């Protein structure tokens, strides 16, 4: 069980993502990957807290080396800045290691 809060600060051209991954279930997580696809043509420019990967519209996010354990209750958070055109969504689903997230 994981829930993902995804914040968002909107300017003309890029955006910021401020990501929060809670570790919503009874088990400890030591490591931890978070995928999700955008549904508008963004493009990750910059990310913080993390390893960020993107290959046309699927992005897979890993965590840095100081923020891989998430106690059961706790949270974790990293960020990605990012281009944008047209329109900005949010991305409507997340799985971490494998499992689907709810969205805050």
């Amino acid at each position: 069980g994981c829930q993902v809060l995804w914040g968002v600060n909107q300017w003309n051209t890029g955006f910021t993502a401020n990501v929060t991954v809670q570790n919503t279930s009874s088990a400890p997580v030591q490591g931890w990957t978070l995928t999700f696809s955008f549904p508008s043509g963004q493009q990750v420019t910059q990310a913080w807290s993390s390893t960020v990967t993107q290959s046309g519209s699927a992005v897979t996010v890993q965590n840095a080396p100081w923020n891989g354990s998430i106690p059961a209750g706790g949270t974790a958070q990293f960020g990605f800045n990012g281009s944008w055109t047209g329109t900005n969504a949010a991305p409507t689903a997340f799985s971490l290691n494998g499992t689907p997230c709810t969205v805050g």
